[PDB]
């Protein structure tokens, strides 16, 4: 069921914003290390006396990243004279955010139809600003409200390249790297209680609870009108045997947070190629591979939808398969970003649900705990 | 003039450690740019607490990485109960420096006999103490004091891989990358008053001053016994018609220093091969080379050192040259590091001074200044 219930018009994921300590090396390794082109700047060659930001493309994936330079540069400034091309950045939210929860994602934004409308209804219903919204070059409107923790949902909408005051960075720096990543399919946030979390992003934008089909943790789906935005929220179960690795998170992060951002490729196994081979000279590692037996038993469970061959590359890059009953999911885990065990990526690639492919199809993984936990049992016997 | 002044036994320099806001970015980044191995590491994985320190080798050459975890992580711990494994670190030290300075060294390390015979020597000759001497693991010893800045000069001496509790990485994640750096060959400062400084530091350590041979600076280099151990300190010069650099870099960093490193390879055009082939997948960028008119010049210069199609190598990777009475230097500048306009790297190789090489052989670069100043005019014209 779908009761179609947004409160104002939403289009697509637009991009995922990171706060760091230092933008260039975080942006120059998540570069090479996913197979993203260098897009967009804004900083001190653009004007900017305030932050520095580095925007990374692959298809229509956008990720942002943004560090404070000294604040004395900026020390004459004001709001309405701000050098600033986010204006929403402050200085010391930026160093508090770093300081707090080491690199991760301090914005999930999503293009709406009108981000001002968006701003007001949703603080209408609930939702807690963070940064009301202003009209950048009277051509781009950007607004923030509170998601959890201390992430923001930021909307952006468009009249009519990325924001004004960026530029678009010059073919030398812009090497043609593309691992075939193309789109944000999902983000997750790991909080301390999910109810009131789902009642209160529910609450303000409208989004409905995604259908789904002891290991740690208890989740559910909040989705968009049309189910392109997703955004997962979990939470942990305590008493497990093993301590559940939501509440690791939380304790390393200092509370709630994005857990895992989900990139859609185009081709999963070329990805997956790519981005082994880089691992250990800048790259992204990987999640432990499951054993043979998990591969061994994707025949029965996925045999009509891959061949044999398409199984065993799945066993060679560490691919998992699950499955609903509209569509096949594979997926796989990188290890953390950066030094704290919090934030990791997911690369999925979706199969069947065609209509364009509907969002969501094939759900999330749910079945991959069940199935890991017999394939490690099988595995030992 | 040599008078072999040091006030205790100096061996070389021993390692060079960046404060990050998170390491593990950084660390892949400068590994990948520089083709150096992940060779040593102190983290959660090793017991560590409070810190995520990452130990990168190209020969002789070390680099580490170092950024604060959550000090909840440690909040029981004392400092006699501490599981850092560098017992100077500190999470608000660290914080503050990289909040004021961005990312930068911390630490200048160098090799001694007995770092609490240097600690101790240093202080009671005006060293400003900043970490008095540690023995760790009854095997080695580390102590620190000011240098300028922010910046530390640490003394480390062992009795007989890196540091107690730094654990050697699994040799999966640690590919053999080498472009050919071998060792740290000078590591220099910026600070508002060069005399000051200049006095301040020979003052404690006894180093000399080391001989050499409008362009915004003056400068003087710091030497040990051997002359293995360099550290030249700039200071700014103003009035001039363009903005002295040493004031960009003192605006930008919020004051004094360490401005560049100099990293020797054992084959420069290799080395400079492989950093150009990967500036714009996720190393590091070169300065803008000089026109032809400099290479034109080399001729007459260097023709005795270096053949045509030396030369010609040369100008293919934008190396610069420069002589003194003893050798030549091969030598050239990156972009810097980080999002500020503040550290930088120069690659170098040192032609003649054959005894094993002399330390410092064929200069700074001094004459380039000239150089490159009548052949930007001779290329106008
Ligand atoms: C409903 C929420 C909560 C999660 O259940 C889901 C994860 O993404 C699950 O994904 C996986 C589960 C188990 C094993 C995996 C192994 C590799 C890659 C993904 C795996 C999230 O997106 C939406
Ligand atoms: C005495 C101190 C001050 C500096 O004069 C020296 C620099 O390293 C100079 O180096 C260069 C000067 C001019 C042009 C260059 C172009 C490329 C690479 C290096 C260049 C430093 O080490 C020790
Ligand atoms: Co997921
Ligand atoms: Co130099």
């Amino acid at each position: 069921k779908n009761p179609k219930s947004d409160k104002f018009k939403v289009k697509r994921f637009h991009h995922i914003e990171f706060w760091c300590g230092d933008a260039t090396n975080v942006a120059r390794r998540f570069s090479w290390g996913l197979g993203m082109r260098f897009s967009a700047k804004s900083d001190l060659s653009t004007g900017n006396m305030v932050h520095a930001s580095y925007l990374l493309t692959s298809g229509d994936l956008r990720f942002l990243f943004t560090a404070p330079y000294s604040p004395s540069l900026s020390a004459g400034e004001i709001k309405p004279t701000t050098t600033a091309s986010i204006p929403s950045f402050d200085h010391g939210s930026c160093r508090s955010f770093f300081s707090s929860h080491g690199l991760g994602v301090r914005a999930v934004a999503i293009e709406v139809e009108d981000a001002e409308s968006a701003f007001s209804i949703s603080v209408a219903n609930g939702a807690i600003p963070s940064s009301p919204p202003i009209v950048l070059n009277e051509a781009v409107t950007i607004a923030e409200v509170k998601l959890y923790g201390d992430v923001v949902l930021r909307y952006v909408s468009y009249k009519a390249e990325f924001l004004p005051g960026f530029e678009r960075v010059e073919d030398a720096s812009s090497f043609p790297l593309d691992y075939g990543i193309r789109r944000l399919d999902h983000a997750v946030g790991n909080v301390p209680e999910l109810g009131p979390a789902l009642t209160y992003v529910a609450g303000f934008t409208g989004f409905h609870q995604f259908a789904e089909f002891e290991s740690g943790l208890n989740s559910a789906v909040l989705a968009s009108n049309d189910e392109m935005v997703l955004l997962p929220i979990n939470e942990p179960v305590h008493g497990t045997k093993r301590k559940s690795q939501i509440q690791t998170y939380l304790e390393h992060n200092e509370g709630a947070g994005l857990q895992h951002l989900a990139l859609m490729s185009e081709d999963i196994f070329r990805t997956l190629r790519e981005m082994r081979k880089r691992s250990s000279i800048g790259g992204f590692d990987f999640m432990p591979s499951p054993p043979p037996t998990y591969y061994q038993n994707l025949k029965k469970r996925v045999g009509d939808v891959l061949s044999d061959d398409q199984i065993k590359e799945c066993e060679e890059l560490g691919i998992l398969v699950d499955r609903d009953d509209q569509g096949t999911l594979l997926q796989i885990f990188t290890k953390p970003l950066g030094d704290r065990p919090t934030i990791f990526i997911e690369i999925i690639q979706r199969v069947g649900c065609m209509m364009y492919q509907s969002g969501g199809c094939g759900g999330f993984g749910k079945g991959n705990f069940s199935e890991l936990f017999k394939s490690i049992e099988e595995y030992e016997k």
